[PDB]
């Protein structure tokens, strides 16, 4: 049908501003702390602790297949790998500290998108 198509070129926008806002908060994370799942080999008890890991290449590849209904559940992986850090580990470590500066910087980022995403519909 034509509403499939025009609903489709609503998600397939939505994925172009998520890539750019993604692409926005991944730059407030230069030392790569973020870009990568935790490694299961060098932190073997990781699921232990932490129930959903998430990090930001595993975020592109779900942006990249549409997976992404609307900006909550975008935001809601983006959360998780904040949350997921500033539980693993302890507020004096420089993972807990950049966990945190990504969440501040992130917000202005995620304020504008919000708009973005309520104007152009």
């Amino acid at each position: 049908s034509m509403e499939q198509v025009a609903m489709e070129l609503r998600l397939t926008e939505l994925t172009r501003l998520l890539r750019s806002v993604l692409d926005q908060l991944q730059d407030k994370d230069p030392a790569r702390i973020f870009a990568q799942p935790v490694s299961l080999k060098e932190v073997p008890d990781y699921l232990d602790h932490i129930k959903h890991p998430m990090d930001f290449a595993t975020m592109r590849k779900r942006l990249e297949a549409q997976g992404y209904k609307n900006l909550h559940e975008f935001e809601e992986d983006f959360d998780l790998i904040i949350d997921n850090c500033m539980k693993y580990n302890a507020r004096d470590t420089v993972f807990y500290r950049a966990a945190v500066r990504l969440r501040d910087q992130g917000g202005v980022v995620l304020r504008q998108a919000r708009r973005e995403v309520d104007s152009i519909g």
